[PDB]
């Protein structure tokens, strides 16, 4: 397993991957580890998939309830916090997750949660067996002054590298980005293949 | 034991064999692991016979009473997002059961749900001991422009090859069709019977 | 790791993967795992690479001294029978290994061994992770009558398969055929990349 | 594994299935269990393979040096009772084995030996997982008036019995009678095909 | 402990032996595992003797406070089916016990129920450390064609060739028939006692 | 298991049962558990057979090669001491027997050995599952003044009881009288059949 | 401890010692194991004595309560069946006791009871360290003929051989005779005296 | 700690941080990891100091006496050779070390060995906690073309990332470069000073 | 993890670092461990950050409460007490933290808490890995006398030696100063970088 | 316990406390840590007494021998190779110490080595409980320049810190300076003393 997120200038751009293990071994290719909870809000999800499926449909619920009463979205940084406090009221018999929340009430932001709760703010960050291969990459290509197309390029980069050196993370790569302008978009399947072709990444 | 669910391009198969090992040692050899619980949805059952069966007559009431309610069948994705709830609710005194429901709303899905309540969709699956054997199998041969008369075969040859290499699976094998036009419906054992011969699998 | 080892009329071929997991994550992508330890002999191995690569060398000077003394190449049984000697005496302390031996001494053998010592003929048989899933293209597609080529293509497409299914095991593939009147050949890389090409196993 | 040793007036029986389950699952359905280590001598084999080969090729040479030495072939009392001495004195380190002899030197013999090396003679005697099974139908069916065919008919029922029940027992039967005027004689499959066709267990 | 119950045309037998296992050492020789439990329903008691009794009772309490308020007797599968619901809801602090239920509704049914609540249906089954023993008799013995006096001799046999190899089982055999036209008979012993110096089981 | 050895005026009477259990069951009905080690001297084994077997073989070896050095059979009390000599020497690796050392040099004598090397006098002992329910009898109706057939007696109704309260005891009593003026005598089977039969035992 | 129960034709004979280990070693000499609860019924006591002494003022309250209610004495089996229930309440927390309870409703009855509240009826029956000696006594000796006297006689016998060989058993004996004519009768010290001169136990 | 080893057209490039731990904390800045052994053989060490720093010793004293008998440098696959040798004759009683070996004999040669002695050839391979960010930046930026210069960049970059996310890694970084042209050279401090600046990581 | 907290004559200075260490490795360099909790009140937060986060947020809660109730700032021993409650009453299922707690109600205070809810006063004080090395530096160099720039030099320092030795801390240095005239006052991180570069600490 | 010793241009300062804790508690004061054991060569102990007194006697004996052989004195680096030696010898039943070697062969050197034989270079260290409070004091105040008489005081400070906050450190200060002009030259305690009232640390 392997997700990334990435802030930049005006834009949050989350990517993951699709193998998942199940009874050991490659049992499915083309599972869901990127999820839209909000209209401006993204999270991506590593670790025991049950108890991660539910937290997703948990905020799912919690944050659409929460738009209907207070007539606007929840800020990204309350979104962590109430993710925070849930995790951390059942420490002891916790989810086996590790979370990341991207979005932009305001700026872009980039949320780090771990299974008791501790939310802390990145401007990137990477979670899964495949995440330290990912942060090599990050750390000596990223730039914080780098345009949305160039931010594609490099979380493409990132995973790829993972993939080969990372025998749980595999498949097809998905890639969200995230701007006011225009909100949550989901980058089809057919520009990321054309992506690695140009990229080089075969 | 060995399950196996695949899906085609309006129709839905699932088969399984019939040895159930209790005490140790072969004490049944036509054990029932393949359930119709509801009008264009079936599950399979591996693991624990007793937990198994009673997730069937759980599955059977509330799709029963889901129909009534709604006056429409439950979508096979709320099938399994309603069985996922259940097995997570009690992850620390679990279910020891691997699932797969398979059925058509609107198109063909086939869903496997582990003891966790991990659900994620997948063309075709395989569960129990013989369930690697069967992966072979359709690694190599599965398409999905197959009819439903090669899909029969292709089932059949896949638990025959499972049966040769698992000595937890045997008996004779259980395959039920679905489809819009003609519902739910199971095939007869001599047609089946006939089928081997003509396959050559004895 | 994957290997796998067929007879055939008059030939014997055998196929192993590349890919080495060390200290976890995929560390190596062309590992060896297929050598030649006699002029009709080959062994492939699974399991520790420490214990494997030793028991390589023991194999290579034993053969070679054998040769020397007797005038003659020790036979594919002879062989089994030695390396189930070494195995057994230091059961308490073993090799964590599990051995295909094949050759041509006047017939086609194919010989397995486990770390205990215990040695069996087959016609075909798989080690490794990625093993089951070989078992299931064999089951069904194998056949004594087939000629070289049509065997060199079932280990491809058999290997393929795991490859697929077992993250344990990837990279390319090594093909070596054993025949009396050729010797012990191994395939070029680029006729097995061809032959994938046409195989359709991309 | 599914062994059976009889006694008659003047012939002794014994009989094997080929079932080897190796890193667990069928890995190879025709092994060996069945060994004749003298003139009129036969041995069977239930356990781990490597030590049960060892112990094999011990007796052979042992056997046959005994014959050479004292111009007589080895009593099936003192082969038991030299096998008995081997096991008990590594006791603590045992062979993880349990084995038959049966021979004739002027009188039928049969002897069951454990890890520990006790060694106790009996008219007949059942081995491996699927041995109670065979005791059943031995407890109720075995006369020690019956004739040599008769006597055939018997072991070939009651492994096809265990088959039926153990999972760990399965593939074709082997068959070996042992007379003073005929010597140790393996009858032929297609013998013992016949008979079972002819018995009525398929 | 030796129970086994079998199917016939329109009948069901059920037979089960004496021995109790109390402190260790037989401290009874004449306990009692056949309880009748409707007017045509039987159940026989394999395991701890504390819970097997509490569970006798309580099928008895609802068998017939459900004759009374449904006029009508409750089906043989309907009985298996609430066992199976009782030892499931335990299944964390289980009933140490295996039971089997016969009886017939409209059809004879024997139901084989496990520890978890498993239940399943079967032609014959047995329970109890001699029932593999009683197997390996009904594997080669038993035919669905056999009148009631005949089921009678197969039960009395494969009970005493358990009564011979299992010491855990002993003592005086019990035996019931269950038809519609006589309902739930328990055959006397002068009757069994007679049979078995006829069958020549001493 | 159960032996006996009980002391008379001039006279020692020894007996045991011949059940043997091994990989748990009665695997054999007529084992033997009494052995002559000398002229006058005899001994009965109970626990594991292999070391058994070992012991009583070394005992007949030094028995003899001490009594053709010193032209005199070895005196009981110093057979006792030679066996807890050699039981000590190995007491952290030891032999899991219980043993019974009866015969007259110049009066009749009984040792009771354990697996330490324990070695004390008693005018009756036993040893074995069955040897509590055999001292219960002995308690209650041993008497020094009674004559050979009287003890005789006594010791195969000792027997008989132990058959009927220990699930590990059971088959045909064997029974062998020491004096000076007859030696060692077994006493044939039908005599004590005859016995038993006055005796009321069934 | 040793406890024993016996039945006649209209009597019921129970019997214990007296000697109780608390702390380890002999510290009460004179304790009390028969226990009075019925008109017609008694009970005996072994395990804890905490445990032991709560059930008796258990037993004595329901039985008092039942004959005031119900105008008639409670019958013996229900007096089992009661107790039965009790403990298997509790079995995961039980009461480390083993019962005995004898009486006559309309005959006589003993029933021996477990600590998991496994309820058998015998003719006789013993608990206790001390029991399996006690057995061996009644095997051989025991009749259904004999009169009172001679039950009072034989129960006396058993225990002074308990005595004998039980470190854990000691002390005076204790006898209570039931008749429907007499009652509930605990007999005399100064008789048992009088019977142990009689009978020759010292 | 960071080990890293590339090969290039006709180099060798090794690099390693200085960071030890002992005692836990960082107790020494300055230590050395990279160590020359023959006069175009490196060694980098990762693991416990101490196997380590022995291992060194041993193959300098063993590479220098093969140089002067056989008048030639020890091949590079014969270096890798000897150590897989040495550390798989003490597996059970191991070096806890992970080792890579770089040299010209004719050719660029990378080894990387395991505590277990498996040995195996790679263009580029890193060791230490630090490894898997420098994978993930030689994944993303290593290309077999580039010249000298650039290899060095390439792991001051590599290593530089490692110290950003491992907390065991830091320190001045030390870089060692071979040709046969130049030899062993170990670049200086000061032109590495230099390049870190020109490169950008401060 | 390093925090400090030193006492003045009229002020208190707070200062801690902001390396975060989850699932291992530095995933985040620039965590948040300094807090404002009241008007005149600071804590510093070292070990699980999903404990530490919410306990923050409860003292934010209770603290301004408590100062709209009472219209006063809690005093600083009050804070302090308030904490030890909470902390002690789920000692046996805690918060896994240590904290420090200070501020101006009259006089400067610094608090230092445990897990286990200990308070205890003191004039400086340091928590996590790092303290140690803070310590050595405060005990050599505090004084009570010291100005405020003095006392925020001697913070900075002590915490820059303890990231030199401890691999656990890391990143840029955050410093708060409480005075009653000024308030919580968060330097700002230009002049904590203006303040290293003039104490020479790089 | 607490060692220092740190390197200047022409000398080398090694400092130690006399604090021994023996069967718990402060049993002895006065200890003895700081060993001459050459002309210019000097070792401080910690840990256990037993291991560390014996390695001193050793390293006498072997470095006096080797002087005598050699003509010159043993070279630092040698002296800190041989003790890796030995330690490491018994890695897995080893000397329980951390030891510091100093002196001057041509240039001042310090080398701290661990348990396992672990040596290393550095041009200050410190071991013991009160380390970690040593490298605070010499992280911020240890510069290369200073004079003797300066690094005299700055040793007498960082143990006087440790003995404030180490409860295990304690005692007297002993003080060895080590010069080519002077040789190894002990500190008079008078001197010392004088410096601590200089110093202020009373």
């Amino acid at each position: 397993t392997t997700t990334v997120g990435i802030t930049l200038k005006d834009a949050v751009i989350m990517a993951t991957e699709r193998r998942v293990t199940m009874e050991n071994f490659i049992m499915h290719k083309n599972g869901k580890k990127l999820f839209q909870i909000d209209t401006y809000t993204g999270m991506t999800i590593a670790g025991l998939v049950g108890d991660a499926q539910v937290l997703v449909r948990y905020m799912k619920a919690e944050l659409e309830l929460y738009r209907l009463q207070r007539r606007v979205n929840m800020p990204i940084e309350a979104v962590a916090t109430l993710l925070s406090n849930m995790l951390n009221q059942v420490k002891y018999m916790p989810y086996m997750v590790q979370l990341l929340v991207g979005g932009i009430d305001t700026a872009p932001h980039v949320f780090s949660i771990d299974a008791a709760g501790g939310s802390v703010e990145d401007i990137y960050a990477s979670t899964g067996s495949g995440s330290p291969f990912v942060y090599g990459v990050l750390e000596s290509q990223y730039s914080e002054k780098m345009t949305v197309d160039e931010g594609v390029d490099l979380v493409i980069r990132a995973i790829s590298a993972a993939k080969q050196r990372d025998s749980a993370s595999g498949g097809m790569i998905d890639v969200a980005v995230i701007t006011r302008k225009d909100g949550y978009v989901q980058l089809p399947t057919d520009q990321i293949e054309s992506r690695i072709r140009k990229l080089g990444l075969i």
